[PDB]
Formats: C-alpha cells, sequence, structure tokens
C-alpha cells in the first residue's frame, strides 16, 4: 500500500492576520516537495529556499505588511501526487512604531550603561515589546525591564555590569502586534561591552569628586556643586554624552532664562550626567570656591584642566555618584537615573 504525498504548512488556507514575525514554511511528508511557489496579490513571487532532502521550504525574505499571499506546493512520492494552494492575509496594521536602541553598535562603555528601547510611539503593550526583546550577557547576568516613559523601556542588572561582559540587544519587533493596531515597523540589533569600572564620587562633606577606576582613587577633583538654593541633588548618575564646548540653557531644561534660576552659559569640556542638566564642566569662574563652597545652579563645577581630564577618561555608561548634599535624590526616571530605583521595583518592573 503506496502513501500518497501529504502538504503541511505553517499557514492555513483562508487564514488571516497572519503575523509576518516569522518566515511561512512547507512540509511533505510520504514524499518530496517537487514545487513550491508564493506570490503577493500583484503577483510579484516570494524568495524562498527548499532543503536538500526535499522534504522542507522556508521563505528566506521578509513577508510584508497588509498582503494577501498565495501558496502553491506540490509533492511527489511512489503513491503519486499531492498539490494544495492556500492563499492568507498578513497583519494589517494601524500604526506603525520605529525602535532606537543604545548604546551604539560595537560601542565601549561604563558599568552603569543600560540597554535603551525608545519607540517613536506610545506603546500601549509594554508586555509585548518586552517579550520581543531579547538580550543576551556574557558572563550570563540576570537583568529586568522598566519604562521611563510611554515610549522607552530600559534593561539592566541589579548591580553595575562586570567589566568585559558582552551584550547583545535583539529588537525583534517586526511583525509584532504592540497593542492596538501598533505593529513594529522593523527590527534593530545591538551589540555592546562593558569596559572599565569608572566611579566618580562627589562628597558634599569634602567638596571633593574622586575619580576611582577599578577600585582605585586616580583623580581628585576639588569642585563646586549646586549652591543651598539650586541643589546637586543626591544619587546615582549615569554619565552621557561629552563636549568640547556646549551653551547650557536652561530653557532646555524647563527653567526660563529670564528666571531667578534661569541661564545661558557657554562652557567647555562639558560632561552630562543627567537628563534635567546635570554637568561635570570647567568653571573658571568659580575656582576660588571650589573644594569650599557650592555656587553653581547643579553643576558640578571643577577646574578647566580637571574637566578636560574628565572628558578625556570618563565614557558613556561610568558612574558619577553624589553623596550628602542639601538637595533631594535624583529621579528614577531622570533618563540617567536609572539606578536610583531600588531592584525589587525595577525588577516587578511596569509593564501593566
Ligand atoms: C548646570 O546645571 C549649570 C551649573 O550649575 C553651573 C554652570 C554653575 C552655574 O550655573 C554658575 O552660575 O556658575
Amino acid at each position: 500500500d503506496l502513501l500518497v504525498p501529504k502538504l503541511t504548512a505553517s499557514v492555513t488556507d483562508g487564514a488571516v492576520g497572519v503575523t509576518v514575525d516569522a518566515p511561512v514554511s512547507v512540509t511533505a511528508a510520504d514524499g518530496v516537495l517537487a514545487a513550491v511557489t508564493m506570490v503577493n496579490d500583484n503577483g510579484r513571487p516570494v524568495a524562498g529556499r527548499l532543503s536538500p532532502d526535499g522534504l522542507r521550504w522556508s521563505t528566506t525574505e521578509q513577508l510584508g505588511y497588509n498582503r494577501r499571499y498565495t501558496l502553491n506546493a506540490t509533492a511527489l512520492g511512489l503513491g503519486g501526487a499531492a498539490t494544495r494552494q492556500l492563499t492568507f492575509q498578513t497583519s494589517s496594521p494601524a500604526h506603525l512604531t520605529m525602535p532606537y536602541v543604545m548604546p551604539g553598535d560595537g560601542e565601549v562603555v561604563g558599568v552603569g550603561e543600560p540597554v535603551a528601547i525608545r519607540f517613536d510611539e506610545n506603546i500601549a503593550d509594554r508586555g509585548a515589546a518586552e517579550k520581543a526583546i531579547k538580550i543576551t550577557t556574557n558572563p550570563p547576568v540576570e537583568g529586568a525591564f522598566y519604562w521611563l516613559n510611554n515610549r522607552e523601556v530600559r534593561w539592566r542588572p541589579e548591580h553595575f555590569w562586570k567589566p568585559g561582559t558582552a551584550v547583545d540587544v535583539a529588537v525583534n519587533t517586526y511583525g509584532v502586534d504592540l497593542g492596538e493596531g501598533m505593529f513594529g515597523e522593523d527590527n534593530v540589533q545591538t551589540h555592546f561591552t562593558i569596559g572599565d569600572e569608572v566611579i566618580a564620587t562627589a562628597d558634599d562633606n569634602t567638596k571633593i569628586l574622586t575619580v576611582r577606576v577599578n577600585g582605585e582613587v586616580v583623580k581628585s577633583m576639588p569642585t563646586s556643586m549646586g549652591k543651598d538654593s539650586t541643589p546637586t541633588a543626591n544619587g546615582i548618575y549615569i554619565v552621557g554624552s561629552r563636549y568640547k564646548h556646549i551653551i547650557m540653557d536652561s530653557s532646555t531644561y524647563g527653567v526660563p532664562v529670564n528666571s531667578p534660576n534661569g541661564y545661558r552659559t557657554d562652557v567647555d569640556w562639558a560632561t552630562q550626567i543627567s537628563y534635567s542638566g546635570v554637568f561635570v564642566h570647567s568653571a573658571p569662574w568659580s575656582v576660588g570656591a571650589q573644594g569650599h563652597t557650592n555656587t553653581s545652579h547643579g553643576c558640578l563645577n571643577v577646574s578647566p584642566s580637571n574637566a578636560q581630564w574628565f572628558y578625556d577618561h570618563v565614557k558613556r555608561g561610568d558612574i558619577v555618584e553624589v553623596v550628602n548634599t542639601v538637595g533631594g535624590t535624583l529621579p528614577g526616571i531622570d533618563g540617567l537615573g536609572d539606578w536610583n530605583i531600588p531592584w525589587d521595583q525595577w525588577r516587578a518592573g511596569n509593564a501593566k
């Protein structure tokens, strides 16, 4: 009794809402695939690949949103032939959101650097976004997702990264329903490495900014932080971008320039450590106060040479800690204040 070949697809005829996050495949049993074609509505063929043993065919390029595909396959065996025709329709998004992932590919960053995925649209289903984001670490370490706002989610370990750790971030959002008819416009894939442990502590009691590289004190900077009425917040800051020079505009951070606490200052050697506008930068005008008295709007004022030193030796992801000021604590959702959120609260997340 010779068997008739059987044709099994990873879709079914008449299917709709087929998600394009995965390839479409066809399998033969009691025979081999002699012919497999898939065309879109317009008759344009889709690239596919047949396995050497002739048993498995799969698409090999991206499938498009909002499309009607037609699949034709024929299987031959000693028992005879069999042909099937399947038509199906893929997801038809109401909205598309593009993801952006920091830090940059190939980059080497500090031990406080979180994984950041920012979407250009509000994410209705955060849980679906988190699931779609595949993070790999080496050596392996536990981490968790937490949302700073409706568009950006962060991933980080309980403690600072171990130097030498590889991080791989695969944002596989294409074809994924992120909620309310919003699907990922594309995928992104970044990889980066954890460099040396650089931790700079600013103690308001001593007015000193001590830089420690892998435990070792390598630089001690007299500093002037925020004057009482505009104090520098205590807490953990993540180093962000660095500038040879930059015009600091208080309106950029919510405070009108023409205000009592406003300002517009052109400074040298500026290292940003909070979205709220905290910078380590060159403050020549206050070199007398540094190490003695706080006089700034909130920045860590240091000498020109120490500012340039900081610029040259501190990198994105390195850590600045402020302690014992008269300020409060840096908001966990500052954008660079991730570490100020307790692990239990971060691990619990906020996907809802
Ligand atoms: C950063 O937030 C701005 C500052 O705190 C420094 C530039 C200090 C300052 O504004 C000043 O008046 O010297």
